[PDB]
């Protein structure tokens, strides 16, 4: 239970507090998940800025919101692309597979240039997962 | 208990929003709060290509005052539009009319989407929706009065409009 080579050092960092992680189960893994997300977020707002991210700002918040076009979303991770049905019609879910690729609603809203990232960033993510064999650890979190 | 045209999450949705027992036409009401509720989802498939429609309805309160802070927007919790597009900055009602010819706004704080049984569409309501989405809601409408004319149900329905 370490921080992990892929995560960046500010994200770890600023995670240890958001969330009271030794008292849950799967705690260190979690973390990392949400760590998962929020550097997902930060990929998405590299855009000109068109996003805010508001995942662990300093109650019931989203993920990021695009300033230009007015719209709130979320950041989900999923098992089963085909099987989904948006959890909130406000906050609209950007949902994306372990492997990195990213649903339907996913793609109409991001740029190829935010997906390849994103894919890349996760098949990076899945590695060092395959690494230390935390695969169940890892769905059980996604249910 | 739930019309197979309703779906199932829109059904566990509903169960909560109301307290259908205590009412009269209790079970009808619910179903028609489903058809205006399948009618937001029908709509908001659409994007600009980022999502077109933020559907309110029956959604968690402490969000809904979230993003009207965002947009600088503001509507009584009693009062709340069904949904937003995020395109025009303006807010919608679907309502379910036995009349749409001499229809008159039931607000002037948001717009109505007014639908017959048929599932026809009030003249400002056809102006604002696109030809593809009409389809759908006519389409999903038939259905519906199938369901509700096999059931003998069509009084029940008329009255509680």
């Amino acid at each position: 239970t370490d921080r992990p080579d892929h995560i960046d050092s500010r994200v770890w960092e600023l995670s240890e507090t958001q969330e009271d992680w030794i008292t849950q189960v799967h705690g260190h893994v979690r973390r990392v998940v949400e760590c998962w997300k929020y550097t997902i977020c930060c990929l998405i707002s590299n855009m000109h800025p068109q996003y805010d991210v508001f995942k662990w700002q300093d109650r019931d918040t989203p993920d990021l919101y695009d300033n230009e076009r007015a719209v709130a979303y979320k950041v989900l991770l999923v098992s089963d692309l085909s099987d989904h049905s948006p959890t909130s019609g406000i906050y609209h879910d950007l949902a994306f597979n372990l492997e990195g690729e990213a649903e339907e609603s996913c793609a109409l809203v991001l740029r190829g240039s935010q997906l390849q990232d994103i894919k890349g960033f996760l098949c990076r993510a899945l590695e060092w997962v395959v690494s230390n064999n935390l695969t169940q650890e890892v769905v059980e979190t996604i249910s």
